[PDB]
């Protein structure tokens, strides 16, 4: 009974690592809310110059950046590096990918991969932990596998201190493994580390990049696209808002990781009609301003009603229905699915769907009162009241 | 250890809800055999003239119409009203689409579905509500999201009063929304109706019918089929009976909602030998007659041996062996598997595929004892003794 | 070029098999219409207690069923008999009974036979789709027959004939059946004059309540109703009705390349100017008549004119075509080169075009072009 | 036959189309590389206020954009209109934003137009997929317009012309549309002599941002950056980059059967040999010149010369190719006949080989087997 | 209508290009027959201390090894190099080994070399899919060589030659791949006179236990045994048997479109007549002789003789096809142009069909068409 939730509040995070380049703050997994839908948050900020050392998870993260830019890399295994840079080699590793605020970023299960901060002001990015993910064969727990640093725990509510996995191994055996010396060895270890997960790389970070076979696909796996530019909008109306879907249709590598998003935008006023989702769970992250959001269930009864704001998450149950209506400064925010293809439908729509009769019959209404309802007024789901 | 069960009992509805214009019965979803199964069934009674109103589940469902005829129609989000009536447009709305007793019907995860009896005798019809599929992302329990009327709850046993979706929202925020004005958008909240969730139509209901891009496919998606018509039969011996398999190859939305189903009609004495199904567990439910079943474990023990008549339900979990033999009357019924391409295996045929001296040694039985068991005899699952 | 066509013609079969229990009458494939959709049809009649012998051929067939009603029955390789009357008396797979309306479908290479069950005549329009990409002989309609001796369905590809079974002698025939000289001798039908359709006297019997890997596949489903009204999937009470056969009602099409429609226009229904995105189309009008026009990328009618019952009109891919049913409507059936062939009418095209791209384009006036967009009725199907 | 080809020409355009505002210039179907690849190209500019009337071709399109910004808006087949601005003033399609370095792909059979946002003209390459498996019509390219009077583009394939509207009369129009002679009258573009490409005096106005089934399928991603430096999957700061488009980053692709790779050669830069395991490629150069070199299975190179900025190369499957910036660099786009075009560069190959293996093969010493191997950059693009 | 054939052939090699270490023969792609199954076929030899040099072509082979044992290195492209002897003195993809009775894949474009690492020679007969649907260029076979001076093995399609490095100077080549004008000489083959195989005197040495992206695709199953006894799929101890391998038993081939069967027929043991649904079939006798006949669609034989060991005959697709030992038994492979072939056997047929409608179609008696349905063995394999 994960789901059978009578209240729905509108959360905050609940636990703070404060790092030498950085912040991550995390939702507590427990909460009944993200229990029934079956994830975690996390937010991330990465100070200037700020890199998150390298690390994989057992299921996939969708990130939105909503601050900020820089850039991630990946470790696809046992693809090539195809980023060279000759002294004979200097160096060279895989590619570099950069990103904006507005962007999604995906993180294979499994996979490690790095973020740093390019530019001046910080960088913040919330993460969907997709906990509940089938590919997940561990169990509800969200894990961070760390290949680097000395880090703090993230989720600890999962404790009932950290270490990088490579702390895990003598050095003695580091020094062989990797064929290399005892000294090296020991600094894999991260020994006298106090820096955290999220360091601070002075003077700045150098890598190979433009701007700063199975390599043509499968090793260059797209994973980050953006989703909140205005023109990228799906649905629109000029005095309500826009509504933006990012799915499999857009970045393939979704379908196996069983996650979509939307990106809303509600102006003044602006109103998106009762909804729902088909089928998937979804949880909503305010990137900016303020409106009233109201959830209600299968009984009619109205699990969540009231305002959320900038910095609070509100899961929305698949099947609840939901609507929202932009505050005085508007309305912005993501809305993450626990589906590849995550489909909804709104009222007005299904109205439209319905025969008249049907429609007379079920709400006792006449038929002029109907043909205003099937045929009168904008079309979509954004309303301009 | 949900399906370690020493005993299977011939289970009957449990709860009623009995409404203006027909009747609502539902099995609790807490038998331990039905937990087993991950499932619940529903019957419903749509008397003369009466109207399911409309509503969806987070799960699909598959019905069997057992008496009577009718329409049904879903909402499809998006899809075009492809059934127009012009006066420019009276009215307009999605494919009504025809059912008769016999006939199988499927509701999509999430799709809104009404349905309306057009004949004089009452609609019956039972429905498997598959709560564990995968496509449920919940909870276990059953849930019916009503979008008009004053509904009964329908599956108690889960509250441990009904309202529709609706009903959830101020009429001023619906008629915001719905761009219409407070006494309609009060309307829509069903304040007074005391009909509950099957109304009936005074007068007869009237839709446009025929008879009474991707609108092509996808909006069209077949949704019933017939099962239970004696053509159909894809096994069969005039003495004993038939046997008739609705699947994904011929409904092909079945293979994203995990279910198919076989409709067995056993002449008096008529014998459906040891067989069993290999990936998926079964729901049986008895339309007509009465006859002898036996449900053996992996033990060699039988949970279940006794008669089984019209109305009752009777589960038979993933591999465990059943076997079926018609009364005096004989014996019809449908059942329900969890699986989209349920396969299944009978004994003899499964002697016919060993070495005939492998047999021999498993049995202590003669070249000619074996001989008789693989080669003599009819060949097909149905015996006529 | 073969679809660089300046002219399109209604055709009417060119040529004729009269057998002893029915007749067959075949459209020649090398009109240029047919080579361009890469496909010919056949039409069929069986009268009462006709039996059309077993055969098979390279590529799919999709039938559809005018007049009658009767029972096909395919042999799949290595399925089991599923149809068995008590030693057996006799066993067989699974026998499928279709009526007028209905749509069979022949998968490449799987031998089938039917029988008439009724007193009328059947008849049925099959169309061969020789160029489908299953087939790896050439585009030559072929017809493998089991038994008898038939004459060539198909004259135009030669430019006699028995089944496969006269192509061995009747002492291997012997031998490779473990059976007598006598009965392999009759296996190669030699004096056997009845044709490729023959008359059961006394009637056929067979297996069937009205007269594993079988599960599913060795029984998968090959026939569709697709004419009845009820099964519309656009509709329009003034004007006609539009149904779809395709992948997602029948699944076996999806390896077959084939879909359908069923038309029926009432007096004077239009529907309006369309085309197809992804097949090239073929028209059979199965009653009454109407005026057809055909637009290639020229902005040339390469066919307008009357079609009526019995014709057939090919409407290659992205070809723009309207309809209009005459004094008594006009009913037919579209088949298409396509497992999920779809198409697109040109209001709703102006309907998903901004305002200012329409009014630029036309030279229109806002008014005007508010007038295509929200005025009459949405769908395809138009009450003039 | 049509890929036996002995040589290889760099072709430039041999048509062209002047139209009120913009052009069209074309390279004939008929040239014998263009032949063995099975499409043509086709250069679209569109001048200040440019609108480029709906059209649709049975065939999917690739198009990088190579100057300019504009707006693309496609008409897809029952899908709702998600942009509306309020009765409605108007509601239309999601309208798609695009500039230089963007890839559009053009589905089969769906209309769209585009119209110029900026000041500059919007030029862009059009690589028109003829023989793609959706065509079954043949391998001539067409352009089937909804509205105006436009001059034949691809002239080699007649061996006039207007709308597919233009093949109705205006009495049936009406009808058809429910709309009044005048409208349908002005619907079939009698007296438009402004040509396929229109200037919007004034400039276009359209519903957008900046200026169910609908969440997928209905909106699905039609476009692509593939220029800018940071979407490189190859990088060698002295040497170039390469950037691939293809169903892994745009899955609309799988079902066209098309993908790409934007090349950047530096000064003296070289993508050493490779070839494309599964697919034909058409080189087209969109700045700088360089060296190219195109060897086939008897190792004569069947091209081997200069190749600049506007000129096209078609460099069949499986030919071995290698490029060189010359002074001021190389930049071009490379469309590759399938969704997933594979490549292989030799040095790979030497490294996936044993060492004895080489040695025998190449008659070399184990210490110059150790050279190929093991010496150098080991990615595709050198710096010499 | 290049399968309109009144006449099959039981071809043998026409040509032979002699080499240092080997020899290979090959059947002309002109052969009718061959046209009609859109492939052609090579037998290759390797002697003694045998390296066939790297090359590659356009579409899939399947090869079937009739005699000796070897290796086989594949060149994956962007592939790690899994193989490693420690500096590293040398790495290289994975080795895979084969013996007689294995057949091997080669997938289009993929670099491939084999080596005897026995004392008898190699002898294989490869199947070349020229018709495969991956091949964008035409009908023709060719083979891109990475090394050596070859002879053209297939010269019918000219109606010299060197390798792709040929192709290149040697002063490009040292820039390419960073090495100096020596080894780039040497890399062209310029003095080379042992043709495509060569030996490798005192035998080669690679590194291999018995003489991510890695654990999938980089190192797919590409060899596979048919021929061993105890892998039967069929089997009579009295008549024969038949093994069949298709994409469910190697995976790749799903994407190559072709599959084999391998049959083993005992003296007088007769395959009783069957034909293939959706595959035209290439038949190649590795063993013994016997009597093999073709029937088309008119009932006429058109192959009625011996086969014996060396001798291909093809068997278009739906034709009727029966076999029977001689005295000393007969063994072949079948190689089938589809990942899945199916074929039916008509004894089978008589059970899937209804007594009666066997009764009416041969005018047999219903203790007679007990006596087909019944008796005997049910399998195809039968002992006369
Ligand atoms: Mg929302
Ligand atoms: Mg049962
Ligand atoms: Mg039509
Ligand atoms: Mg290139
Ligand atoms: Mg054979």
């Amino acid at each position: 009974n994960e789901c059978q939730l009578n209240n729905l509040n509108a959360l905050e995070p609940d636990h703070r690592v404060e790092s030498e380049g950085g912040l991550i703050e995390t939702w507590n997994s427990q909460h009944p809310e993200l229990q029934c839908a079956g994830v975690t948050v996390s937010k991330r900020t990465l100070n200037r110059n700020g890199l998150h050392l390298p690390s994989y998870s057992p299921y996939p993260q969708m990130i939105i950046v909503v601050q900020g830019k820089g850039a991630i890399g990946f470790a696809f295994p046992g693809c090539p590096e195809t980023f060279e840079k000759p002294q004979q080699l200097q160096d060279s590793h895989q590619k570099i990918r950069h990103f904006n605020e507005g962007d999604v970023l995906v993180i294979p299960p499994g996979v490690p991969y790095w973020t740093y901060n390019t530019g001046d002001e910080p960088v913040v990015a919330i993460s969907l932990l997709d906990t509940s993910n089938f590919n997940n064969q561990l169990d509800q727990n969200p894990r961070v596998f760390y290949l680097a640093g000395n880090p703090d725990i993230e989720h600890p509510e999962t404790m009932q201190e950290g270490g990088s996995v490579l702390s895990g191994f003598s050095k003695h055996f580091l020094a062989q493994s990797f064929n290399t010396n005892e000294d090296t060895a020991e600094k894999l270890r991260s020994p006298d580390d106090e820096r955290k997960q999220i360091v601070t790389v002075e003077g700045g970070l150098s890598v190979i990049s433009p701007k700063w076979g199975v390599e043509e696909n499968i090793c260059t796996m797209k994973l980050h696209e953006n989703i909140a530019r205005p023109s990228r909008a799906d649905f629109y109306n000029p005095k309500a808002g826009r509504i933006s879907t990012l799915n499999s249709l857009t970045l393939p590598a979704l379908r196996q990781f069983g996650l979509s998003a939307q990106y809303v935008v509600l102006y003044r006023n602006g109103i998106y009609s009762p909804h729902w989702n088909l089928n998937a769970n979804s949880v909503i992250y305010v990137t900016r301003g303020k409106g009233r959001v109201r959830v209600v269930n299968c009984q009619g009864n109205a699990v969540f009603d009231g305002e959320l704001r900038r910095g609070q998450l509100l899961v929305v149950p698949q099947n609840f229905v939901v609507a929202e209506q932009g505050g005085e400064q508007g309305l912005e925010y993501v809305v993450f699915k626990t589906h590849h293809n995550a489909v909804s439908s709104y009222i007005k729509d299904v109205f439209r769907a319905i025969p008249s009769e049907v429609l007379s019959n079920s709400y006792n209404l006449g038929q002029s009162q109907v043909r205003q309802l099937k045929y009168q007024g904008n079309s979509g789901p954004l309303v301009n009241p």
